[PDB]
């Protein structure tokens, strides 16, 4: 299964560089649990042979999103278990066994901050409120996690995707990893000013803590919307430390094992962080940093192939484009162009 060794990605005894998209789903939060799996898979499947074929090995997807479907919650907002109709555990599993028969791995991304939709205040309530969140940990997570426990074809863990679209920006804190001054004017917080650091990071330490004392082996990460939030070069703080997460829950084992940017142009051009002007080693972290999304429309300018070639090239761990569903057609040029590359890890693989 994929790990990281000496602070690389490794898969099969060699140093493996993450290629490929995010889906990023087919029905919207409608594609896992209830029997919507099932109902999907024959529109998912082929989108696991188009990117195999195009020389992918990876694939970010998203599951619960802000709770449209599963998690299944009471009228409370208490988690009652994975879904209601009993299919999302071996749905999971069929999604994973799926990628596996096209050398695939998956990141399934758990939430969704980016849009501010949350029906009924289900997400709302895991990130303010402890109880509610242990719910969805005991009654949810663990279950789905225990059950995929080890697979092949499990890439890692992808607990939220822009957690802040949602956050406070410019909120000073006494505590560093609460502040939110560096995010001043960043754009941070566009889907709502709603949430503040300590309640968020404790959120995610407390997931992937339940996580990895269940799959001590998976991989955990998160995908901010920007480094900005995430490094602490570039005048900006990064939120994201192992130590900003264990302080805020306090659980030993909630912490990244890989750190994933996104990264796009605004009306044409790159901020003055962006992953797409600057290289890996510039962010003063130490794991792996993977370009999880990015596309051409807002590439700087870039044609899909050199972007995917500028994220090999600048010692990142990782390039996933953004929604192949859509975007497939464009995208699959630059998985295939640089398919055989091998100076910052080897892509072809075999599960």
């Amino acid at each position: 299964r994929l790990h990281i060794q000496n602070g690389h990605f490794v898969l099969n005894g060699q140093r493996v560089f993450l290629s490929g998209g995010n889906l990023p789903w087919m029905s919207y939060a409608y594609d896992f649990g209830d029997g919507q799996w099932q109902r999907n898979k024959n529109r998912i499947e082929p989108e696991f042979k188009k990117l195999h074929d195009a020389g992918g090995n990876s694939m970010r997807l998203w599951i619960h999103i802000q709770g449209e479907t599963t998690p299944a919650f009471n009228d409370q907002g208490f988690v009652t278990g994975p879904d209601k109709q009993g299919t999302m555990l071996d749905d999971m599993k069929d999604l994973l066994d799926t990628a596996k028969k096209y050398n695939i791995l998956v990141f399934p991304c758990l939430w969704n901050a980016a849009v501010n939709q949350d029906s009924h205040n289900r997400l709302d309530g895991l990130i303010k409120d402890q109880h509610k969140l242990q719910s969805y940990i005991d009654k949810a997570l663990k279950p789905i996690v225990n059950h995929v426990k080890g697979h092949v074809a499990l890439g890692g863990w992808d607990l939220m995707n822009e957690p802040e679209g949602m956050m406070i920006p410019d909120k000073h804190n006494a505590e560093k990893c609460y502040d939110t001054t560096a995010l001043k004017n960043s754009g941070a917080g566009w889907a709502g000013n709603k949430y503040l650091y300590q309640d968020i990071l404790r959120f995610l330490n407390w997931q992937a803590d339940a996580i990895k004392t269940t799959d001590p082996g998976a991989l955990v990460t998160m995908g901010v919307w920007n480094p900005k939030s995430n490094t602490d070069h570039f005048n900006m703080n990064n939120h994201y430390s192992d130590h900003c997460l264990r302080l805020a829950g306090g659980k030993q084992k909630g912490v990244f094992d890989f750190y994933q940017f996104h990264s796009y142009s605004w009306q044409g051009k790159w901020d003055e962080v962006a992953p797409f002007t600057h290289q890996a080693s510039d962010y003063g972290l130490h794991k792996p940093i993977v370009v999880g999304e990015f596309w051409e429309q807002d590439g700087g300018g870039m044609t899909i192939t050199q972007m995917f070639n500028y994220v090999y090239n600048h010692g990142y761990a990782g390039a996933w484009s953004w929604h192949l569903v859509q975007r497939g057609d464009n995208q699959r040029k630059g998985i295939t162009n640089i398919k055989d590359k091998t100076s910052n890890g080897k892509i072809p693989i075999s599960l």
